């Protein structure tokens, strides 16, 4: 069964950037949400209870039709915000070859944040902005709700291994920033961990 | 052109139901950014930009891929929350041929209550909980981000005409309720306004 793992900071540890306050309800009542319900839906799957989430989410489609839909929600969910918290830590650069791998696919670092920024601002309703590596290629694209680039491309529209992500649901600013999706995004460059992404990039280029 | 239609009461009027903080930010903010978005799309759609909002949404179908996405989520927005602010009203109660329909349909009120409450609750990520009428029988549906019925089955997923409906993005209940949207949910039965609803059924279009 999954559990809500402990973060790797006290909530309070992104101020002035995300809100304490939203941390700690982010985590303990969203994120305990998905694990409840996916757990719930896993007690008469016993072999796919024993993959890590990251695996099951990758065969959504090997699941009982009825399974299907509540796992992927709340896989998905317990998934991206497990990246999500490690993925987020102020004082960090980024730098070395995670920079060099983005300036070479998106041409400089403004190109890619701008276009990032975009599709965290343009993903309609709820969903997640991310910043993948597909093969050989880093690129920038978006999922619904709590769908994941690890689903794939059929379930949710993309794929890839996340190197980094925004939760872009409203629970995720409304607080702090209410309607001002934007100045959430321009918030996350300064907490975004670079760290974390520059060691999920070296495990995987 | 579309214009952001004024509420039919104060901010504060739904309270100690809805929040006025919310009722200002969700419609001077949310509701008018669908509304200029939804122009800036008709900006260069002249043929389109003089239909009610109500019946643009029925023709989607014939407008080009980019632009009928960004007019089904910005013509579906306006046309969802003008429709919200005038289904909301404090000390109505449900009666007469609505209230017998709904009895008829789903057995007795408290019937349809839960039935709507599941809907509204298990409408995962963006969305709004409706009561429609299809043909000649009322039914609960919901839809994702800012689809409506009136837009049909292949493109909401749902169909018939909408007698009123409930927004579940968490822009509408976080200030007050944050995750709770259950109490949110709970809430609107105090405010959903009946009396506009019965008008919607008895002129049935
Ligand atoms: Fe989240
Ligand atoms: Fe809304
Ligand atoms: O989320
Ligand atoms: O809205
Ligand atoms: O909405």
């Amino acid at each position: 069964s999954y559990t809500l793992p402990s973060l790797p900071y006290a909530y309070d540890a992104l101020e002035p950037h995300f809100d304490k306050q939203t941390m700690e309800i982010h985590h303990t009542k969203h994120h305990q949400t998905y694990v409840n319900n996916a757990n719930a839906a896993l007690e008469s799957l016993p072999e796919f209870a024993n993959l890590p989430v990251e695996e099951l989410i990758t065969k959504l489609d090997q699941l009982p039709a009825d399974k299907k839909t509540v796992l992927r929600n709340n896989a998905g969910g317990h998934a991206n915000h497990s990246l999500f918290w490690k993925g987020l830590k102020k004082g960090t650069t980024l730098q070395g070859d995670l920079k060099a791998a983005i300036e070479r696919d998106f041409g400089s670092v403004d190109n890619f944040k701008a276009e990032f920024e975009k599709a965290a601002a343009s993903r309609f309703g709820s969903g997640w902005a991310w910043l993948v590596l597909k093969g050989d290629k880093l690129a920038v694209v978006s999922t619904a709700n709590q769908d994941s680039p690890l689903m794939g491309e059929a379930i949710s529209g993309a794929s890839g291994f996340p190197i980094m992500g925004l939760d872009v649901w409203e629970h995720a600013y409304y607080l702090k920033f209410q309607n001002r999706r934007p100045d959430y995004i321009k918030e996350f460059w300064n907490v975004v961990n670079w760290d974390e992404a520059a060691a999920r990039f070296a495990a995987k280029k």
